């Protein structure tokens, strides 16, 4: 496309450093576009991501990397039957009259006890010592992963993150960096080690674990699902849904801190505390561009006219800062009007785990708020970001006194 040239030098470093400001002219100048050094059409503003997301003649497809790195039937990237037949098997433990029944006793006992490590410190590194912990020993307990450590949790789904955006490509198209999945493969096989004794004792004795109702719901007496087939959208979930709550929070708090009237008013009242997270979700999406859908016949999607077998990626990281919705979207503003967005997707692959993320968050930023009611960011430390599929604070420095 000979007006978008401009595009042959965007680099995947920069994408990963920063992808507002090619996105910013990708919106302007087609919401639909050929990326690169992606190797894929790519969906920009708000429109476009939910028509794709939501178009009878599109359906899903992993991201190139994802595939890589997942294989099959991982949720994200199968249709019909099979998407069927995982949507059942995931969606019992998170329809909200059953997360209303134990969230608060699951969340609050652990974000005390990481609280606990440092509340009287007057300085912290919340994304390590806070967010993510929280995050990950949640869902961990409700999978069944109780006594994997949290610092694994969280090492997993950073190789797994790297590994599925491994996604720049070269001239020909090919992988430009295969060695980049090797970690991904590493944390793989860590994973069957850790959880392959838990399935075998499971088939045999049922638990509550979400991970033991994956194997046993839905099947005929004593049969399982066989753990190949679930075992891809295992590691969706030890990417993911161990990562986003997480990253929500923090760019919740990173938001807050740049607005610090606003960040007084949450305090004192956390029945804003949702309406924060919201913001924040829309403000720095945490899954930015992670999935994908394929078209299944020739269709027009803003003025492109695509084959069937077309992958476009969704990047609602960027749909969320489209300004045909809102108004000065780089800036984080909690009294924003309560608009949709797309943090969460659309369709029928859209996020599963909604209202259970977001019980995660509110919960997490409820006890921190809390038990740190002065928390101050410790603004001699910048605040990073990082990532083009996923994006979220590196660190978060903060301090009070204390
Ligand atoms: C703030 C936290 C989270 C955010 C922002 C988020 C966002 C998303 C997004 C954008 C997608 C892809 C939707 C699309 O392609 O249209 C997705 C898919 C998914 N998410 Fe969430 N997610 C979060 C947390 C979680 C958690 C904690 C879980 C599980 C407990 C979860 C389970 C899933 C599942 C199973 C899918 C795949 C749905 C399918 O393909 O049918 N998510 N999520
Ligand atoms: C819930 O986890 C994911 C969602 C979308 C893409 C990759 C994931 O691991």
């Amino acid at each position: 496309r000979p007006d978008l040239a401009w595009l042959d030098e965007v680099t995947m470093t920069q994408l990963e450093r920063n992808p507002y400001e090619v996105y910013e002219r990708l919106r302007a100048e087609a919401p639909l576009a050929f990326v690169p050094v992606l190797g894929s059409y790519v969906a920009s503003t708000a429109e476009v991501c939910r028509e794709v997301a939501t178009s009878p003649d599109f359906e899903a497809v992993i991201t190139p990397a994802g595939g890589r790195t997942f294989g099959h039937p991982a949720i994200i990237g199968v249709n019909g039957d099979i998407h069927a037949d995982l949507r059942s098997m995931v969606e019992p433990a998170l329809q909200p009259a059953e997360v209303d029944r134990w969230i608060d006793d699951l969340v609050r006992p652990i974000a005390r006890r990481y609280l606990e490590r440092f509340e009287n410190d007057g300085h912290a590194e919340l994304v390590a010592q806070y967010c993510e912990p929280v995050s990950v020993r949640s869902l961990g307990d409700l999978l069944g992963l109780q006594e994997v450590d949290s610092d694994k949790l969280r090492e997993w789904f950073a190789k797994l993150n790297r590994s599925s955006t491994n996604a720049a490509v070269d001239e020909n198209g090919e992988f430009a960096n295969p060695e980049g999945f090797a970690e991904g493969d590493q944390a793989k096989a860590e994973i069957r080690a850790v959880v392959d004794p838990l399935i075998d004792k499971w088939i045999e004795h049922p638990d509550d674990s979400a991970i033991s109702h994956w194997l046993h719901d839905g099947m005929p007496p004593g049969q399982t699902r066989d753990r190949e087939y679930i075992y891809p959208t295992i590691y969706v979930y030890l990417l993911g849904a161990m990562q986003e709550p997480g990253h929500g929070m923090a760019s919740t708090l990173v938001g807050l801190f740049s607005r610090p009237e606003q960040l007084e008013e949450v305090v004192d009242d956390p029945t804003l505390i949702p309406r924060a997270i919201a913001e924040g979700l829309r403000w720095t999406s945490p899954i930015w561009s992670a999935t994908a859908r394929i078209s299944t016949k020739p269709v027009t999607i803003a003025g492109v006219d695509l084959p069937a077998g077309t992958p476009v990626m969704l990047s609602y990281g960027s749909a969320n800062h489209d300004t045909g919705k809102y108004e000065a979207p780089s800036q984080y503003d909690l009294h924003r009007p309560p608009l949709p967005h797309l943090a969460f997707g659309a369709g029928n692959h859209a996020c599963a785990g909604i209202y259970f993320a977001n019980h995660v968050m509110r919960i997490a930023l409820e006890e921190l708020f809390e038990a740190i009611p002065n928390l101050e960011r410790d603004t001699r430390e910048g605040v990073e970001f990082w990532g083009w599929g996923f994006r979220g604070p590196t660190s978060l420095h903060v301090t009070w006194e204390v």
